[PDB]
């Protein structure tokens, strides 16, 4: 039904090493338009196997629409086609808004329960595996209209089947987002042959997007301004050693601000993130547990 040729793209609503994304029009409704880059054409590939062959689709995932390959300029553009989500990202919307104890726990649970569902694999004929993401960022999740969060950008994604014990790695050249590195990653110990070490790098960024969403609640008329995580010790595009001095040398993690003691949820919360930020990465909650304590948490 959808095809590339039948959307209009009306306006470029990001553009970076990735490519572009842009608000399309097809038959009326809006809709989401990632034009990958040449560099990242792996990343279209790794993506399309997960949304076409794995058929991927959970309400706090990204809603897949369709995949296409386009021929425009004397060049073969690769396209992927979803849900257009006008509030833009969290990144975006942390910038515009502050929120209330309800819309930050709403936001936090629903990308808990996204990564809990990219983790966990359904057995079975035909049963999806455990898929770790590797690049999770609030720039790569989306705001809904009803407060809840879908997580983004399958690009770099890994699988895993228990019952065949086969890992996925595939062979992308893209490196995750520098800022979001866990410490095991930035120091070269990480076991790339085990499932496991590629869950505990999104539970480490996972840790630091529930910073970035509590700072913006506000608890006895304090919050905080938006701020990307190490904010205050690394520069703009981090570079792989400013990260390594500050995650792994000085072994620093994202300051709790004090306000946040004096309200339950922001504490509790607070507890959460340390336990997503160890250096051990074998000590970290699981996905499943964050949110069982997410649900938990008032
Ligand atoms: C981050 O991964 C993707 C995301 C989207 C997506 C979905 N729904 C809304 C927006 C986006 C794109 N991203 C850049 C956030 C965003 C931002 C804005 N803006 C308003 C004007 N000022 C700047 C911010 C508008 C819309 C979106 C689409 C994708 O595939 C088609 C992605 O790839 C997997």
């Amino acid at each position: 039904r959808t095809v590339a040729r039948d959307i209009t793209l009306l306006e470029c609503v990001g553009k970076g090493r990735y490519g572009e994304v842009w608000r399309g029009s097809w038959q009326g409704e809006n809709v989401a338009v990632k034009i990958f880059s040449s560099r990242d054409e792996k990343s279209w590939f790794r993506e399309t196997e997960l949304y076409n062959t794995v058929m991927l689709r959970h309400e706090n995932i990204l809603g897949f629409i369709a995949s296409d390959m386009t021929s425009r300029h004397s060049s073969t553009q690769l396209w992927l086609i979803t849900h257009y989500h006008e509030m833009g990202s969290l990144y975006d919307y942390l910038q515009l808004t502050t929120l209330d104890t309800v819309s930050c726990l709403r936001i936090v649970l629903s990308i808990a329960s996204g990564l809990a569902h990219l983790h966990i694999e359904i057995f079975g004929t035909q049963g999806k595996p455990a898929i770790a993401h590797r690049d999770l960022k609030s720039k790569n999740i989306l705001v809904k209209k009803n407060g809840q969060c879908c997580i983004a950008d399958l690009g770099l994604a890994v699988m895993h089947s228990q019952s065949t014990n086969q890992l996925d790695v595939g062979n992308n050249p893209r490196v995750g987002t520098k800022r979001y590195m866990a410490p095991e990653v930035l120091d070269e110990t990480i076991q790339v042959d085990c499932f496991d070490s590629y869950k505990r790098v999104d539970i480490w960024a996972f840790g630091l997007v529930l910073w970035e969403v509590a700072r913006r609640m506000v608890s006895n008329g304090i919050v905080e301004d938006y701020k990307p995580p190490f904010y205050d010790v690394v520069p703009n595009d981090p570079s792989f050693e400013d990260m390594r001095k500050v995650v792994c040398v000085d072994q620093q993690r994202p300051n709790i601000p004090n306000r946040w003691f004096s309200d339950p949820t922001l504490t509790s919360l607070a507890k959460l993130m340390k336990e997503c930020w160890y250096q051990n990465p074998s000590a970290r909650l699981t996905a499943l547990r964050i949110k069982k304590t997410l649900t938990k948490i008032d």
